[PDB]
């Protein structure tokens, strides 16, 4: 599923991402925009053989099991396919655990390089939340 900007903003809000660990909703919407272009089915292979899945490009190296990432961890305890679903719960819930790690949203390189320090509130401008 390709989410609408405000549609994603609202779903993320309902799952309690607005100001989760101090990250305003616009940060999360911005991160999803540059990770997946709001496409839940987005996948990308890493140089190490791991793969990134879903709206927030969660990496099989640490966070999910895809059956093809030798020696990886599954810290969210999900099959990676669960992160490609039209239901964003698995991605949001997993992302909550990721952002609790020492680095916060800096774990998402796209966030750091495209969202951090920018006007992320522009991403939710005009949405009914
Ligand atoms: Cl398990
Ligand atoms: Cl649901
Ligand atoms: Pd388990
Ligand atoms: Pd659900």
């Amino acid at each position: 599923k390709v989410f609408g900007r405000c549609e994603l903003a609202a779903a993320m809000k309902r799952h309690g991402l607005d100001n989760y660990r101090g990250y305003s909703l616009g940060n999360w919407v911005c991160a999803a925009k540059f990770e997946s272009n709001f496409n839940t089915q987005a996948t990308n292979r890493n140089t190490d053989g791991s793969t990134d899945y879903g709206i927030l490009q969660i990496n099989s190296r640490w966070w999910c099991n895809d059956g093809r990432t030798p020696g990886s961890r599954n810290l969210c305890n999900i099959p990676c396919s669960a992160l490609l679903s039209s239901d964003i719960t698995a991605s949001v819930n997993c992302a909550k655990k990721i952002v609790s790690d020492g680095n916060g949203m800096n774990a998402w390189v796209a966030w750091r390089n495209r969202c951090k320090g920018t006007d992320v509130q522009a991403w939710i401008r005009g949405c009914r939340l």
